[PDB]
């Protein structure tokens, strides 16, 4: 049930823009598409626009309505064409509700660039992390932090567009294996993509995506290898503090790889923008051919 008075009164007007009435659409519970810790995903139908649907009924209690709802409200609001888009939330009397997210045929950009089946070259690579860079400039741009930037975060649709995804409502943890259990807060952090300062305060800023960003450049230039393989869980701050970064891949040219240092500097104040990221790769990306 949405209590429209339960709302901040200036959002109440956004709810209707939001909200998918059953009617307009099909979810085909048949077979599954995708899965978070939080729920399956399922092919839909909206009013012909294909979607994916995600059920977050694995999930044991939704939390406050008014703040799902919000959230939902702040989601939709973004747009840009390197952000996944929220189409909206369908309300089911049994269970709680569907999320609505636009159709992505090529799934996420790790296991896309792990496919035998498809050869990106190093110019395309490149061309996936600035699309990201965009998205994340946009999403930085809104003063919002993603926690979680990753290869296996960001979703391709069917002109190979690459979209910053897992945010707001689609937040889910989609490969476990990357997630480590916190000692003191029991928090499931992505502690390989994480800032020094993050691993020790588990606080998240613009600055620690930054550090995230160039991990999932160095997952692009490696096609998808995991990140520091032969280091476990939270001794990743020690091998850091060995005075250690992640290796240049072969083909990653070395402006590429200047730049994901200066993504992994240690003082976070002196990272480069995403504004600054966007710039410095379309340089790199230009000098190529193919
Ligand atoms: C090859 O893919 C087959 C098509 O299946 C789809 C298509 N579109 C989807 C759109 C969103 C989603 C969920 C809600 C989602 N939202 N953000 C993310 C995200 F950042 C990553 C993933 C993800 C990663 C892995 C591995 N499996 O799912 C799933 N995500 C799944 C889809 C599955």
């Amino acid at each position: 049930h949405i209590d429209l008075s339960a709302l901040n009164p200036e959002l109440v007007q956004a709810v209707q823009h939001v909200v998918i009435g059953p009617s307009s659409l099909i979810v085909h519970f048949n077979e599954v598409i995708g899965r978070g810790h939080f729920g399956c995903v399922y092919h839909g139908t909206l009013l012909k626009i294909h979607c994916a649907v995600k059920s977050l009924n694995r999930i044991t209690d939704i939390g406050e309505v008014s703040q799902f709802l919000t959230e939902g409200i702040i989601m939709k609001d973004f747009s840009h064409p390197n952000v996944l888009s929220l189409l909206g939330i369908c309300l089911r009397s049994e269970g709680s509700p569907l999320v609505v997210l636009p159709y992505m045929k090529h799934g996420d950009l790790r296991n896309f660039i792990r496919n035998e089946t498809h050869n990106p070259t190093v110019k395309d690579l490149i061309g996936f992390g600035l699309q990201v860079a965009k998205g994340m400039k946009y999403l930085a741009s809104k003063k919002f932090v993603h926690r979680d930037l990753a290869a296996r975060n960001c979703m391709l649709d069917e002109k190979f567009t690459v979209k910053v995804a897992d945010f707001g409502l689609a937040r889910d943890m989609y490969d476990k294996e990357y997630y480590s259990v916190h000692n003191k807060t029991g928090a499931k952090l992505p502690v390989k993509w994480m800032a020094l300062e993050s691993l020790q305060t588990q606080k998240f800023t613009t600055k620690s995506d930054v550090w995230s960003f160039g991990v999932l450049l160095w997952e692009l230039m490696t096609r998808g290898a995991p990140p520091y393989p032969d280091v476990n869980t939270f001794d990743i701050t020690v091998y850091l503090l060995q005075g250690r970064r992640l290796l240049q891949p072969e083909y990653c040219p070395d402006p590429l790889y200047e730049v994901m240092l200066k993504c992994w500097h240690p003082k976070a104040e002196m990272r480069p923008s995403f504004s600054e990221l966007v710039s410095r790769i379309s340089a790199i990306f230009s000098t190529f051919i193919g």
